[PDB]
């Protein structure tokens, strides 16, 4: 009920990305606990693994922030 519930996001813009824009994109897949943006990647913590699978399935070919995002199930709990 916890494992595999975080979405890794790469290929974000170099310019600052709004957490509200990320929320708008990804909240339809499930409840979002955390949105964390780092220099070269970010993550979205959901509360269940199905949300992550669905986000990957549905958003991997979309242009979001002007990018085809790299989407994966994260192994991080940090």
């Amino acid at each position: 009920s916890h494992m595999k519930s975080r979405l890794f996001i790469g290929n974000l813009p170099l310019k600052n990305v709004s957490k509200e824009d990320l929320f708008r994109i990804f909240s339809p897949y499930g409840h979002i606990m955390q949105i964390n943006i780092k220099n070269a990647f970010g993550f979205i913590q959901f509360d269940n693994p199905q949300s992550v699978r669905d986000a990957i399935e549905c958003e991997s070919q979309e242009m979001n922030f002007g990018k085809k995002l790299i989407l994966e199930v994260s192994s991080s709990n940090a």
